């Protein structure tokens, strides 16, 4: 019992991260194999910043500009090039430390733990989600790029985030391990204005269901709805629209619990229209939505990596 | 910039867990050196726990009877015996995974990360505090026992807790690494009720310290007060009273934001006696007393390990 926001055991791929530096300046790097992955901007001065051409940046850099250090030994570089928004630095020694693992690209709501670095030294771990808006809502500081992102099943890590920038609102954005920057963001010190924040309606219906689980039961109603009627309310509190995609993967949680989707939809209804009236749910004053329907079944079933 | 629940890096307490199993009963055992630290009642029956003889129990056991697996590899146990509420396992191998390490006795209001584990294998890592009436609001199930809560600073871990058990409330008990109880609480299966949960109050001026550093300013107000008056009111909330000690521990938030304490907490007292009125601070709907004031600048100037 209890209901916990819980990052994956970070172990693995606190293993795989190192320290890059090109002149003066210094972030975090990815070590899998014999490949070093991170942000392009190493490579510029924070005058750099303003109006970088990459290309023509990197044309000045050779494979013995980049300083790649793991723990106090120093990595040899024997091959560098531009993918996207990152650098990939070839190197002459795998990785011993290299877990299985795979690039992915989320979709906006999945969730995924971040380790943050500084130095190419591990400081914290902490879930967070990928917003509507291809934001999140991070801790970092400066000399966090490079920090990574990842999900983890049983032996394998996905690794789905890079961390590149702050926005002037003070919310992350990054990119793939292939370097394509999550939303319209770019790797440059100019006006960039994240859109709407959107509430991630599916995740927070999973809280419900976990909140029920856990004994928090207060807030379950006499009502149901359907899935017209409640986006009409969904829209107006900017909730995203539930499809029955969303319904479907809500099928285990509903089955746990015997109470249909749409009758915990007409719950959810009742909580925007009336407030939480200074009650809680899971310790929360506010509805949350950075948990998935998986996170909730992984919680609330015990499963190990 | 942004303020998240943040835990440790797992990495070297990953390498401590193992499966310790006696009979048929299995749980999480913690390996340092030659020792393997577990909660004594993996030696009970479900039926044992109504109420258990641990004395009685333990001398129908031998070296053997203790099955110790660290991933798939069966360790050999060469000596047990009990210590207060914990058994220690000496086997013939050294761990070689074994940071540098110390046992600590942590004190109500300290935080700790926690690295849950079933089978002897981690599943996810979170952040809490030992409640002033020494219970911890975790997230654990069935086969969690074993699980530990650490702090870690530079190179050496600070084992703190122990987990055993869940209260019929869904709070959790547990011990220090040399198996002496938080609080009141007993192994037994017997009526056991947690006092009075106070909030935190140093902890929770560190968190407004916090939200002013990353620019939620609305909740500071006109008024200063004195520690007695504030304390009238922290009486009235189930807040803890705060002392100079507390003061002092807050003076270098106070510095670097130039908000003397007392100011901060004559806007404390107006948040409760107000309430927040819908508003959020750092993302929370209620004033939030997890985060220490060591924390507090470990998390705003990016300390790593
Ligand atoms: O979360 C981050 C990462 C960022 C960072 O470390 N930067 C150095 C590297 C180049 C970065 C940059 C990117 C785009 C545009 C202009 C500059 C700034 C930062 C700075 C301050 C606070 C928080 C944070
Ligand atoms: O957080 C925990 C740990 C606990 C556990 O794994 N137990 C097995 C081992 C003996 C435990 C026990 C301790 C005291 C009294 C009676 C029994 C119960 C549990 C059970 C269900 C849900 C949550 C949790």
């Amino acid at each position: 019992s209890g209901f916990r926001k819980m990052a994956f055991p970070s172990g693995k791929v606190e293993g795989c991260m190192v320290q890059v530096t090109c002149g003066t300046t210094t972030l975090n790097g990815l070590w899998l194999d014999d490949v070093v992955y991170c942000p392009r901007h190493v490579i510029c001065t924070s005058e750099d910043m303003l109006n970088p051409n990459y290309e023509d940046l990197l044309i000045r850099k050779s494979n013995h500009n980049f300083l790649v250090q793991a723990g106090n030994v120093q990595l040899r570089v024997i091959g560098h090039s531009m993918q996207n928004c990152v650098l990939k630095l070839k190197v002459d020694t795998a990785n011993p430390k290299t877990p299985k693992y795979k690039f992915v690209r989320i979709q906006p709501g999945q969730t995924f733990s971040v380790l943050a670095c500084y130095n190419g030294s591990p400081s914290g771990v902490y879930q967070c989600a990928m917003r509507p808006n291809f934001t999140i809502k991070g801790s970092f500081l400066n000399g966090s790029c490079g920090s990574v992102g990842f999900n983890i099943d049983y032996d394998c890590v996905s690794f789905c985030y890079m961390h590149h920038m702050e926005l002037p609102t003070g919310v992350h954005a990054g990119t793939d391990l292939e370097g394509n920057f999550y939303g319209p963001f770019v790797d440059r010190q100019t006006a960039q204005a994240a859109g709407t924040d959107t509430t991630i309606t599916v995740n927070v219906l999973a809280w419900l269901y976990a909140a029920v689980i856990n004994g928090d039961r207060w807030f379950l109603n006499r009502f149901t709805t359907t899935l017209n009627d409640f986006n009409l309310v969904a829209m107006k509190y900017n909730y995203e629209p539930l499809t029955q995609d969303h319904v479907d993967i809500l099928g285990p949680l509903s089955a746990q619990t015997g109470i249909a989707v749409l009758d915990m939809c007409a719950s959810l209804k009742e909580l925007l229209q009336n407030g939480m009236n200074g009650r809680t749910i899971l310790g929360s004053a506010l509805l949350e939505d950075e948990f998935t329907p998986f996170d909730v079944v992984r919680q609330c079933s015990g499963v190990t990596f």
